[PDB]
This record gives structure tokens, C-alpha cells and sequence, in this order.
């Protein structure tokens, strides 16, 4: 951990584009990431009541959280308007980095579970979340929705993996996906403070 | 964890049948769970060359691992001879048991990286694992390949879920998959001492 360094991430903690009111949200998909939605529940046009992501403002006096943002002013979200196990939708970034030969990476990003209530509609319940690390279009190590966050807490997850020599996937470009596996509603899940270290391997 | 329950497994550690001899082994089945292979990498005869499963005997005198079985004197293993990519193939069992509102559920197994040699042949490598926890055929929680095993070895990993009131699966049996997801060789996991605990949720 004293030895460990970053690898670089695009928009992070989704700070672009700023936003200043609160509980001020966009329905466009967060400078430097894409749009993962393998099933095409994401609409080409998107609006306030169709699946979409984006970035929302969330300070010390939002309705969807106890607390600001872990990081910054903003998280994001991922919301899907279909029926529960309709599918999976998320944000995906790849990176500059390359999968290196003994080395740890810990991928760890902040995970919301908004709560309260939105023009009439509650945000009761959760669609729970998936963190992948990716090497090409492999998926090297996932946490499938294993913490408990309660309404309107904010809560940070880890997922690990150790690249050996004996790895197929050495040299293939790194990946970040957040996804929303829609195993529940409301299924609105936000994140935030994405950050991928990488170390020497345990000895 | 003092209020915590166990949920009922058939061969829990793979005890069942009963071996004598140090490092033999079964290709079928082990009693009590049934083959996960969704894209057909298992061939219906199975042979000692082919993708199998089964028990083997893990004692102090083993040739691949540098201790005892965790549990017992079996072990689970699951060897797929595909090419990396191929697909994904395990165990899976149904419990008796279903999901229960205000719930968190601890899924804990021992994983094997075996190591050594047979026949001119190196274990070095590893396909990696995913341990699912289930409600009727949906994955609820799960870990992918997160844990780094140093060959010879058997590492613990857990998988917790909580259920909330809000669940749209509950009173769905479990269930519980331990995966070779192929993405290494050599292409051969073990895995024992499957647990699942049960607690009333955090407040
Ligand atoms: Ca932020
Ligand atoms: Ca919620
Ligand atoms: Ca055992
Ligand atoms: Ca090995």
C-alpha cells in the first residue's frame, strides 16, 4: 500500500460536467466513460422517465442522501425503467494502462442506495450493483452486490486481483464497468470515487 | 455471528464417497450437487483426460497441495480441457432453504489452486473462480477470482448478502455455484468446506 500507485482514470469521481443546484442531475452519459448496455435497454433518445445515466449534484442538503458525495459534488447513476431481471446496464471505461505481471490491483469506487422520494415516486429499495476490472473484454475479478447499503448511504466496495505471469491476458488495456443488475426497485443505483491502485504481488 | 444459523448442504465438504489412497480421485459428479455447464463443455462420457469434476483425496502426503484438504480428507475440483474462453462450468446445489426478508446470508468456501506436476505436465496456473450465492435461478451475491491462491495452496473466500423486505425473491430456494470460469491453465480449481450462515440484517 506504501508502494502502491494509481492508475490513471478519466472523470473519476464524474466531477465534469459541474453542476451548482442541488439535487441537479444530467441524463447524458458522463464524460470519459460509455454507456454499457449489452441488452439495448438504453434508449437512443433518453428522458427523465427512460433507462439513463448521468451525473447529479449531491451536497449537504440532498433528498436522496445523508451526506454530500463521497467525493467532489458529484456521483453518478445508472437508472433502468424495465421490469426486475429485464437485463443489465451500467458506465464502462477502458484505460491507458495494461495489465502487468505480478502485480495487485484493488479497484474500489463508493456505492449509493438513494433514498426518500422523487416528484411523487419513491426511492425505496435498491436494483443492487456489480464492479468489474476488465483486461480486453474479459472480465479479471467482479463484486456481485455483496455489501449492504442502507436508503440514502453511500457505502465503498473492493474488489482485488493479482495478475500472474501465468495470466493469458498480460498487456491487454484495463477496464472499469458499474453496473446495475436490476435485481430489485427502485432500480436507480449511483457511484463515485473510482479509484484502481496497482502494487507488487503478494510474495 | 453468535445468533448465526447454518443452512442445510448435502456433502457440504465433499466427504461422501469415502477415499483411501493419497491424490485418487472421481470423474463423476460428487453426490449431493449437480454439473453447471450451461454451454456443454462437459461431454456426457466423461473420461480422466476430459472436462470433469468429482472428489480427490487431499491428505498431508499430497502431491499438489502443500497441506490437507481444509475439510475432511476431499476436496471438490472441477477441470475443464477447453481452450481459455471457452465458457464457464462448476457445482450447484438447491437448498431446502429459502430467502428470508431481513437476512444476511454468509457464504464462505475454501478455494484450491493446486500446483506441482503429473506426467511432465505443470499445475502452475489457475482458471480462476466464482463462488454465486442463489434465489431460484437468480445470482443474488457473488465474488469473481478477487482472492489471489498461491499454487499448492487453499485460500477462504466469503460472500455475503442481505435481503431486504423490498426483495422480489423471497421465499425463492437458495442456491449456491462454485465456478471454474476458465481464464487460465492449467485450467483446474478445487474448492471444500462449503458454508452458509444466517443472521438477522444489520440496523
Ligand atoms: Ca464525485
Ligand atoms: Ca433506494
Ligand atoms: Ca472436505
Ligand atoms: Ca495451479
Amino acid at each position: 500500500s506504501a508502494s502502491a500507485v494509481c492508475i490513471p482514470i478519466k472523470n473519476a469521481g464524474f466531477e465534469e460536467p459541474i453542476l451548482q443546484i442541488e439535487d441537479d442531475y444530467t441524463i447524458d452519459t458522463p464524460p470519459g466513460w460509455i454507456t454499457y448496455d449489452p441488452g439495448g435497454l438504453v434508449p437512443a433518445k433518453r428522458t427523465r422517465i427512460t433507462s439513463n445515466n448521468g451525473v447529479g449534484y449531491t451536497g449537504s442538503n440532498s433528498e436522496f442522501y445523508n451526506h454530500k458525495a463521497p467525493e467532489g459534488r458529484n456521483v453518478a447513476f445508472v437508472y433502468l425503467a424495465q421490469e426486475i431481471g429485464s437485463g443489465i446496464a451500467g458506465l464502462e471505461q477502458t484505460l491507458d494502462a495494461v495489465l502487468k505481471p505480478n502485480t495487485k490491483y484493488t479497484l474500489t469506487v463508493d456505492i449509493g442506495n438513494s433514498g426518500g422520494s422523487f416528484q411523487g415516486k419513491t426511492l425505496d429499495g435498491f436494483p443492487g450493483y456489480r464492479i468489474e476490472l476488465l483486461a480486453g473484454d474479459t472480465v479479471l475479478a467482479a463484486d456481485h452486490n455483496t455489501l449492504y447499503i442502507k436508503e440514502k448511504d453511500f457505502k465503498s466496495t473492493t474488489v482485488t486481483f493479482t495478475a500472474t505471469p501465468e495470466s493469458p491476458y498480460l498487456g491487454q488495456h484495463l477496464g472499469i464497468r458499474l453496473i446495475n443488475p436490476l435485481q430489485g426497485k427502485f432500480s436507480g443505483v449511483d457511484f463515485d470515487n473510482v479509484r484502481l491502485t496497482a502494487e507488487p504481488a503478494e510474495t
